């Protein structure tokens, strides 16, 4: 049977004005192209002039000059070689060639995840060997990084963990070996050495794009040693008995560099084993306390935990944290586990790294509460001006949308909506924990998860960040491509709610600068599963302006009236639930 198997570009894609050819390629060879044309949809004029080659079982089409923005059509019909007819169709988008001219001051800040669980597991070093070096692939990829948008880059944790070569580095065992000491079975860290650390940040700082670190400082686990350990008569599980507690830490490979601390006992408040027994609880040590958290009784959550009221401690993180910055030079952090650690010392330590460099450092915490009200009051309580949080809260609106939301409530979902909090918003869609193959601890947003992306990253409030797993595992990218140029050249001045949202649709509207030409845009997103187009009356803030959908999705062009309003448009797909408008010059 004849059908088409392919074709580049695919259907629905976004090209370069410099593209020269088309090919079409089926699955038996053919022997005529009846017709065939191109067309320009927008002023519906078939192109003269283009030209065709048969190769066997390929159409290559050329001889044409793209006009950048214009929205395209292919028409086919060919006969194959056992006299078999096949109608049919490609369709495609040029990119623009000349953007808005955006001051270097006022670019938007976007954030990339560069990593996942299953990195370098499974048919994942199979089908990607790239990524067995991290470290090196990153100082590769830095270049297109930048062209794509990215102005950071959360690294995963960087230093050694108990697991060895394997630690996706949430096994914290020593934060001052960064891939550089015989350790835990290994020189190097999963992602790399030490030296294609330093080698990666150059690279990316390079082409102007920060470096944060995965601070992992809530537990220790690999310890070099176990100690015999009293309990507290007010411990949870076996008060006022001794436990064999695996709490002492040397590092003898490290031998002492950058710093000689060691741990013991009583630089923890607790563990959760007792080699003993050799059974798991909550075990607290004779004289310690739990530190003081947000919620109650969240200090322990695994590992040996770590005594934040112990001055030594506290003393040595925080020296860590000082050459992370000024001695490695990477240019903030995420705070994993936020919530359980000592709220005093996030802030002591917050303050004491910041004070010491000129560099305006940058810090995320991951704490992981799905209410905006409780959420503002974490933030509240740690009291640091500088701490800003994932956005779970909103993310929680993302699960909802999986079978059907009320699509009018984001306008004021999130921390990122509200007021007084939407700057210390960190948003995002999915992470290595919410999309994991096996043992995740929520549902990943496995359906309208373009239609999410294009809601933060088209925010006046609030950095995005987009997941690895969904930009290169998962097959995303053309789609996200295409949401990093609406922010990078269009997502600029004022953002607008409109009036008419519903059960089904919301929109917003970026006015642009009034200071430069070009940009702006009007966002529409969907829950719609109807299968149709939808249109709704937005006033865009651009009197007397020419709009184009940048997805490719709507073949139409919109023209706003003399106070701005235009009837822009939507499918009604969970699919291609999302356009984003913005004009033409
Ligand atoms: O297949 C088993 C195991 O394999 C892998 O573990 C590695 C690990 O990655 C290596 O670093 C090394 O472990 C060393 C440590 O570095 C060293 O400090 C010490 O470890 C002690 C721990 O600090 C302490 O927690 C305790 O471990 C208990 C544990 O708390 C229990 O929960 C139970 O372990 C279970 C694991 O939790 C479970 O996930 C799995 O283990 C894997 C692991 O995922 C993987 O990383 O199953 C086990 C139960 O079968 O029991 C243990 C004790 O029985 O005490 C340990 C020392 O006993 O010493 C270890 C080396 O023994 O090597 C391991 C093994 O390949
Ligand atoms: O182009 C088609 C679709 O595009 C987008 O889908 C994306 C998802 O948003 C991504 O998250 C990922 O999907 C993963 C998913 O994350 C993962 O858990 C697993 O899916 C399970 C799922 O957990 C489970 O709840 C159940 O429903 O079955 C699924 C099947 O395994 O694997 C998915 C990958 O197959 O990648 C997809 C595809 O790119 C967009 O969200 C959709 O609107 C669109 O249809
Ligand atoms: O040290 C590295 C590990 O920790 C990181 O992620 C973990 C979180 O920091 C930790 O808080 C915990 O998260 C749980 C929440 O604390 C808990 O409240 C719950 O979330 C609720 C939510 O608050 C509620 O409103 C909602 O409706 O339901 C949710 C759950 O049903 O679950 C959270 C998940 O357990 O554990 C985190 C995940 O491991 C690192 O990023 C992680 O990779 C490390 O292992
Ligand atoms: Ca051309
Ligand atoms: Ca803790
Ligand atoms: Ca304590
Ligand atoms: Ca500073
Ligand atoms: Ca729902
Ligand atoms: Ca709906
Ligand atoms: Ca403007
Ligand atoms: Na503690």
């Amino acid at each position: 049977s004849l059908f088409l198997i392919e074709s580049e570009p695919s259907t629905g894609a976004s090209v370069s004005k410099n593209l020269t050819e088309i090919i079409l390629i089926f699955s038996n060879d053919i022997n005529k192209v009846s017709q065939l044309a191109l067309t320009d949809l927008i002023t519906d004029s078939d192109i003269q002039g283009i030209d065709y080659n048969i190769e066997g079982n390929k159409v290559i089409i050329n001889n044409f000059s793209l006009e950048p923005t214009c929205n395209y059509r292919l028409s086919y019909e060919v006969i194959d070689i056992y006299d078999n007819h096949l109608q049919g169709y490609i369709e495609f988008l040029v990119n623009q060639s000349n953007y808005p001219q955006i001051p270097d001051q006022e670019v938007n800040h976007t954030i990339l995840q560069a990593f996942y669980w299953e990195m370098n597991t499974g048919e994942y070093a199979t089908e990607h060997p790239e990524e067995a070096n991290l470290w090196n692939l990153l100082a590769e990829r830095a270049p297109e990084l930048a062209e794509a948008g990215f102005t950071a880059v959360w690294l995963p944790p960087a230093n050694k963990g108990m697991a060895g070569i394997h630690d996706v580095g949430y096994g914290t065992y020593d934060l001052w070996d960064l891939g550089e000491f015989d350790q835990k079975g290994t020189v190097r860290t999963k992602y790399g050495t030490k030296g294609e650390l330093e080698n990666a940040i150059d690279a990316l700082h390079n082409n102007d794009i920060k470096v944060y670190f995965d601070a992992v400082l809530n537990h220790r686990m690999g310890a070099d040693y176990a100690e015999t350990v009293l309990l507290d008569e007010n411990s949870r599980d076996k008060p006022g008995q001794y436990i064999k507690a695996w709490t002492g830490f040397n590092f003898p490979g490290r031998n002492g560099e950058y710093s000689n601390f060691t741990w013991n006992g009583q630089c923890f408040d607790g563990t959760d084993w007792d080699d003993y027994s050799k059974e798991s609880g909550k075990y607290l040590f004779d004289e310690k306390s739990w530190d003081w958290t947000y919620n109650w009784d969240e200090d322990y959550l695994m590992g040996a935990d770590v005594d934040y009221e112990n001055e030594a401690v506290q003393n040595d993180v925080i020296d860590w944290g000082q050459w992370i910055i000024n001695n490695i030079d990477f240019d903030g952090f995420r705070l994993d586990a936020v919530k359980h650690i000592d709220y005093r010392f996030i802030d002591k330590w917050m303050s004491a790294v910041q004070n010491s460099s000129n560099r305006d450092v940058f810090f995320v915490g991951e704490a992981w509460v799905e209410d905006v009200d409780d959420l503002k009051g974490f933030l509240d309580t740690v009291g640091n001006p500088d701490l800003r949080v994932f956005d779970f809260p909103l993310r929680s609106f993302f699960v909802d949308m999986l079978n059907g939301a009320y699509m009018a409530d984001l306008r004021n979902a999130g921390l990122v909506n509200s007021p007084g909090y939407e700057n210390r918003a960190v948003t995002f869609v999915d992470n290595h924990d919410t999309d994991r193959d096996e043992g995740s601890y929520t549902v990943s947003i496995y359906s309208r998860k373009y239609q999410a992306y294009a809601y933060i990253l088209t925010r006046a409030e609030g950095v995005p960040t987009v997941y690895w797993k969904d930009y290169y595992i998962w097959e995303m990218k053309e789609g996200l491509d295409k949401l990093l140029t609406a922010r990078r050249y269009y997502a600029y001045g004022p953002g607008y709610e409109v009036d008419n949202n519903d059960a089904d649709i919301y929109s917003y509207v970026r006015s642009g600068f009034p200071d430069v030409a070009g940009d702006g845009l009007v966002l529409m997103i969907s829950d719609g599963t109807s299968g149709n187009v939808a249109g709704k009356w937005i006033n865009s803030r651009q009197p007397d302006t020419e709009f184009y959908d940048l997805t490719g999705h709507i073949k139409e062009h919109v023209t706003t009236d003399s106070e701005g309003y235009g009837n822009f448009k939507v499918i009604k797909s969970e699919d291609k639930g999302w356009s984003i408008w913005v004009p033409v010059e």
